[PDB]
């Protein structure tokens, strides 16, 4: 069954270039209106709503390596800590520096010793500041709906209050950027901010990049289903040259008691992902015209490697339409579900290119996957 002439399969991928009312996106000036529709769809049907930022008062305090972020909403206020690491002069770069805001530590896990491997060193040595926070401080990874976000915005089932945990974590990243824009760390350039996260935090990194236009680089790492991976296209059992694909995460697993708190109540009622009014090529395209880098592993089957490619190819159509196709990149590598040194180095190479003009040695526009006419069904509008 390796003859691909007889392996094709067609899903309907909701068209990025069709407005909610059925008319077509034709001009560059049409895109902002279409993007707002997609943001409204994703908030109502999947993640819940980002709160109005205009009525949040953000203050900060710096003590050694700790940046304390404090936010006040009405008569309530809540704080959480972020850890700051800056480059030295010997990096060959002077302040202010671009900054990687990491949801979780920028660090890998050694399965032999169960010790962590700090990759924030790689970043500061290449002239990137690193600010990390612990996402559970902002919202716990469960259905208690507690943490700094929910102190300020108590959860309920009313549409305006039914905000899921991934949107809460993304809000955490945005609050650090708020403090940086207010000059909390003068050595950091808030206009060169990069958001990154692994696995569950990679889903939230993508949400942060789609809903907060100030991030210059968005890096969902191994984000999988509910992140960059297509809901409608998965390839369990397909024979690749590096192996037979395992199962991608099941839609119902996203909705159940171990993960459903990531999303809202509407999302948890769907019977089938084909009922969603979008697929994830649209969430990625919400980052345009800012830059996005999809990283992960070719053998990380639960995150749906080729379905992530499907979403990337479809999202890139919007980037092409806007005239900035170079700003979306793809970089899977060998192996499985992990933060590896190569993942971090690929991010830093992508940032040096997009932010500093340094030409990369990697081709960020291709992969091991072919482009399959069966799923390559989003097309750029004619001029």
């Amino acid at each position: 069954s390796e003859n691909l002439y007889f392996q094709g399969h067609i899903e309907t991928l909701p068209d990025s270039f069709t407005f909610y009312d059925g008319t077509k996106v034709q001009r560059l000036s049409d895109w902002p209106k279409r993007a707002q529709e997609l943001k409204d769809l994703y908030q109502f049907y999947m993640y819940g709503y980002k709160p109005d930022t205009s009525v949040e008062d953000v203050t900060y305090s710096v003590n050694g390596n700790t940046l304390t972020i404090t936010v006040k909403v009405g008569d309530k206020q809540a704080s959480f800590n972020a850890t700051v690491r800056l480059p030295q002069a010997n990096s060959g770069y002077q302040p202010p520096y671009p900054v990687i805001i990491s949801l979780g530590y920028l660090a890998g896990f050694n399965w032999q010793t169960w010790q962590f491997i700090d990759y924030s060193t790689n970043a500061v040595n290449r002239g990137y500041a690193v600010i990390s926070f612990m996402p559970n401080d902002v919202a716990r990874d469960d259905s208690s709906y507690t943490g700094a976000f929910y102190t300020l915005y108590p959860h309920s089932n009313k549409v305006e209050n039914d905000t899921g945990v991934l949107m809460a974590w993304a809000w955490g990243a945005s609050k650090i950027l708020d403090a940086l824009e207010k000059g909390a760390i003068p050595e950091i350039d808030a206009k060169k901010a990069i958001v990154t996260g692994f696995s569950r935090y990679g889903k939230a990194a993508l949400v942060a990049g789609a809903f907060d236009e100030r991030f210059a680089v968005v890096n969902p790492h191994a984000s999988g289903q509910g992140g960059a991976a297509s809901f409608r296209y998965s390839f369990a059992g397909k024979q690749y040259s590096w192996g037979v694909a395992g199962n991608a995460e099941a839609f119902s697993n996203l909705q159940g008691n171990t993960e459903g708190h990531w999303f809202n109540a509407v999302f948890r009622e769907f019977k089938d992902p084909r009922q969603l009014p979008f697929d994830q090529h649209e969430l990625i395209a919400l980052c345009a015209p800012r830059t996005v880098l999809i990283t992960g592993g070719y053998s990380d089957w639960g995150t749906n490697p080729e379905g992530t490619w499907v979403s990337f190819v479809g999202a890139r159509k919007v980037y092409e339409f806007l005239g900035v196709a170079d700003r979306i990149g793809f970089a899977l590598r060998d192996g499985s579900h992990a933060i590896t040194e190569e993942d971090v180095n690929n991010l830093l190479d992508f940032c040096d290119w997009q932010l500093r003009g340094i030409q990369p040695t990697k081709d960020f526009s291709t992969s091991r996957f072919a482009i399959d006419p069966a799923w390559d069904t989003i097309s750029v509008p004619t001029l």
